[PDB]
């Protein structure tokens, strides 16, 4: 019976307020709270504000964005967060100028988090479906920790790229919206993408010849070009990439499962590694 | 009107617990949480007052969620057993870090200065809640330590909405406050620029208490507090002003953070990361 109620934050308490980005979802802005000290992030332009913000409030965790507050003035509505200085997984990933490097330890615990983080959704009561998972929305705090944000399509079990739909998901209805199996798909898409920092589908034009691909059963390609036989333990992340992005629903793999099977591969780098691999970005 | 409810958690979910410590508030143990497959710590203990003491504390945590407060995951609501389900912080206290000097002969100052700059954050959302949160039992011993050494507040059993060590304690608290709380704080920044014990010198702690009360502090010298010392100035300023026999003259934690923000500055953010792999 333990209630926390989301405080609400005057709009004047934020100073400095720069624009990041503009997005479906609304303007992302960096600014510092005047009372309380500390830098944060806005999302603004109203139930849907107000429905990610009880998301966000209500799933938190670890590996969850945090939430801070809500604008709700008449002049203002927006959702504040901690801000996360690293940006996002996708910019990680594709900015290879501005990261030649990113050691396989790092690579390993951001996938191990979003597993933590996606799982944890998963179990709550009644579990919350992501349905939008993205390198776009896995968020990267100042040690490169996750947070995963974007609670916009995310259901509770009662436009832009599609590279990380299931194929099922392409026409919707009832029996898709309430899949348990759809994050799973994207997860396995994250997973080629962190491993070989290639874009998904790099030789196809069109997004909809993509759409026409994966519903044949045809994938990111996994040879020695895209995912090199020097990563570790290559032959077990293989197939968990295609269990999880399998045809057939049924055969994907829980997160539970994913998070069994990633524990042994993440206890065989010592911990001096994610601290190095973290200064090498810097 | 948004409301999140703190979820129970069966004990059966806690698996491989093993004991940490024992204080006033009771045991604390570590564990894996069987389900989300993190690492836990659970504070646990028969008495009706003993166990609204427990719920309590997992109340004014869940409220008090923020950046450097202790993340509260869950509670133990069982006939069998009652307790605190937490984050575990395996980077411990930040008794230990300044005190076991063979485990850690260097903490170099940008961690020392973003450690007291958390600490003050951290305070300092707890006074500006509403209705203001009073710690009231600020020490080294319950500030903790998570992955990379970022501040965790613990120890909300004296925290009040607006025994043990007494060395944290200013002297009107003696016989029984807004300015309770940066007290603690100006002679935790003391022990934590020096790495001294407070008053080490003394035999009983009565002897604490009586030079308190006579407007007597933690000694400020070259050998406590040596010329080397980053912005030694601004800081010795601060705690001199933070535990001031009047409490009328101790200053407020916006205030604080005010004067610490451009000490913060000072230093690049890889300053940090290398200070913390130095002690790995
Ligand atoms: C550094 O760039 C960003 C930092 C962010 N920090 C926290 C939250 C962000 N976005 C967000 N998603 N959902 C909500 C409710 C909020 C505030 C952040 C977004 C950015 S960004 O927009 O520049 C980026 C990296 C996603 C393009
Ligand atoms: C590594 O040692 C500890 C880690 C802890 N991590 C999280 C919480 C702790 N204590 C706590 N305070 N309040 C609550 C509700 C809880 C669970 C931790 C305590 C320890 S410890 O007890 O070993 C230490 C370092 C304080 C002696």
């Amino acid at each position: 019976a333990i209630c926390s109620a989301l405080p609400t934050i005057p709009y004047h308490k934020l100073a400095d307020l720069r624009y990041l980005s503009r997005g479906a979802s609304g303007t992302v802005s960096s600014a510092r709270h005047a009372d309380w000290r500390v830098q944060v992030a806005v999302k603004h332009l109203r139930k849907d504000v107000l429905r990610e913000a009880e998301i966000l409030h209500k799933a938190r965790f670890s590996y969850i964005l945090p939430i801070l507050g809500i604008c709700n003035e008449p002049e203002f509505l927006g959702i504040v967060t901690e801000y996360m200085p690293n940006g996002s997984l996708n910019e990680l990933l594709h900015r290879k100028t501005e990261y030649p490097d990113v050691a396989w330890p790092l690579r390993f615990r951001i996938l191990h988090e979003i597993a933590l983080g996606v799982n944890y959704l998963h179990n709550m009561t009644p579990p919350l479906l992501h349905h939008d998972l993205k390198t776009q929305n896995i968020l990267l705090d100042n040690e490169f920790h996750v947070k995963i944000a974007d609670f916009g399509l995310s259901k509770w079990r009662m436009g832009g790229t599609i590279i990380y739909m299931p194929p099922e998901n392409y026409e919707p209805g009832q029996k898709s919206r309430a899949s348990i199996k759809h994050d799973i798909y994207s997860y396995a898409v994250i997973t080629w993408e962190v491993l070989s920092r290639k874009q998904p589908f790099e030789d196809v034009t069109n997004p909809l010849q993509i759409m026409y691909s994966v519903s044949q059963g045809h994938r990111p390609v996994i040879n020695e070009e895209s995912l090199p036989y020097d990563i570790p333990h290559r032959a077990r992340m293989i197939s968990l990439i295609e269990s999880g992005w399998a045809q057939n629903p049924d055969e994907r793999p829980s997160f539970l499962k994913c998070l069994i099977e990633l524990e042994p591969v993440l206890r065989t780098f010592e911990e001096i590694t994610f601290l190095e691999a973290v200064i090498q970005l810097k």
